[PDB]
């Protein structure tokens, strides 16, 4: 009471974030600590469901769903002139149940990143890969390197020739449906095991290993959100953001999140959470401090999304985000990301078969 706690990633930007929450202090009284606690979006519904937590919670749009379900998320309520400042489809992706059960932020799409000075061209195709590696292994370098630990990144490739979460139909998922163990997703996985096998790719790949390879020119490409292309500026590495590899000439399909707000059920502060939300943080000049930190993608406010959209690693970034697919929200979304994460950990440590993982991934998916 008289306070907020807010959770966000801690690859976002966090500090431009509490620099609004100075601001609001500022004018308010209201102190806001902004925190970043490791794998908080699965640390938020244990620790809300006993009424404690953030007041404000940041994620993807993915997981609002199952928070929702579990009575954790307050319902917002923007009127008219308000709802009117960001995009339609950016309310759509935070509608559960008929309900908003949080203010969107941001659209976030991994883009394939990659270094002007070793490869003035990238490749268009996932199958010219190795023999790029090849290549550039003779010099000391390597072809690509991104997140192997958090299926978020290798998902694009498996959904390339046809993998797919749950069936779409008509306004609902089909959550009997799932596309984790079809042809197209075993291709995928099996050329991703392929490249490790190899030698191409390390099993052990994760997220700041990606980036320290790429950020200190060691290897030659990587695929990530809008949010990393602060470090690589800092870098001074001369970096384009492109489309993504295809995959069996089909276009490799990233799910698409949008970074959302959702305010704590359990929280005494829900007023003045949405004055923060609405009246500080979805402002031009809000936006602009968080971006200016770590970049937020195509930002759902419109007034300020027009200014972003003249960016071309923006547009790189909508691009992929056409070619794949709004993540769905609904409460299954954590079995699937946990039976796809296991998947891929397994098979890409040789733990399992390509077949054998997609198949367990396929019953735990559903
Ligand atoms: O890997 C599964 C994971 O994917 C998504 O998480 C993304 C997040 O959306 C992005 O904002 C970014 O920060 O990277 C994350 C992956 O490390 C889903 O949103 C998440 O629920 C899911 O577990
Ligand atoms: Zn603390
Ligand atoms: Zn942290
Ligand atoms: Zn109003
Ligand atoms: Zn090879
Ligand atoms: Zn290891
Ligand atoms: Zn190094
Ligand atoms: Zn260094
Ligand atoms: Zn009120």
């Amino acid at each position: 009471e008289g306070k907020l706690v807010i959770w966000i990633n801690g690859d976002k930007g966090y500090n431009g974030l509490a620099e609004v929450g100075k601001k609001f202090e500022k004018d308010t009284g209201i102190k806001v600590t902004v925190e970043h606690p490791d794998k908080l979006e699965e640390k938020f519904p244990q620790v809300a469901a006993t009424g404690d937590g953030p007041d404000i919670i940041f994620w993807a749009h993915d997981r609002f769903g199952g928070y929702a379900q579990s009575g954790l998320l307050a319902e917002i309520t923007p009127d008219k002139a308000f709802q009117d400042k960001l995009y339609p489809f950016t309310w759509d992706a935070v509608r559960y149940n008929g309900k908003l059960i949080a203010y969107p932020i941001a659209v976030e799409a991994l883009s394939l990143i990659y270094n002007k000075d070793l490869l003035p061209n990238p490749p268009k195709t996932w199958e010219e890969i190795p023999a790029l590696d090849k290549e550039l292994k003779a010099k000391g370098k390597s072809a690509l390197m991104f997140n192997l630990q958090e299926p978020y990144f290798t998902w694009p490739l498996i959904a390339a020739d046809g993998g797919y979460a749950f069936k779409y139909e008509n306004g609902k998922y089909d959550i009997k449906d799932v596309g984790v163990d079809n042809a197209g997703a075993k291709a995928g996985l099996t050329f991703l095991v392929d490249l490790i096998k190899n030698k191409h790719m390390n099993a052990d790949t994760d997220y700041s290993i990606a980036e320290h390879a790429f950020n200190h020119g060691e290897t030659a490409m990587t695929i990530n959100g809008p949010w990393a292309w602060s470090n690589i500026d800092t870098s001074k590495v001369n970096y384009g953001v492109t489309v993504l590899p295809t995959f069996k000439g089909q276009p490799s399909k990233p799910f698409v999140g949008v970074l959302s707000a959702g305010i704590n059920a359990a929280s005494p502060n829900k007023e003045l959470a949405k004055e923060f939300l609405e009246n500080y943080l979805l402002t031009d000049e809000g936006l602009e401090a968080v971006n200016k930190d770590k970049p937020l993608g195509a930002v759902a406010l419109k007034s300020y999304e027009e200014e972003l959209a003249k960016d071309p690693r923006i547009a790189a970034t909508m691009e992929n985000a056409q070619k794949g697919e709004i993540m769905p929200n609904i409460p299954q979304m954590s079995a699937f990301w946990y039976a796809v994460r296991t998947a891929v950990i397994n098979a890409a440590s040789g733990r399992q078969t390509v077949d054998a993982a997609l198949a367990a991934a396929q019953t735990n998916a559903a």
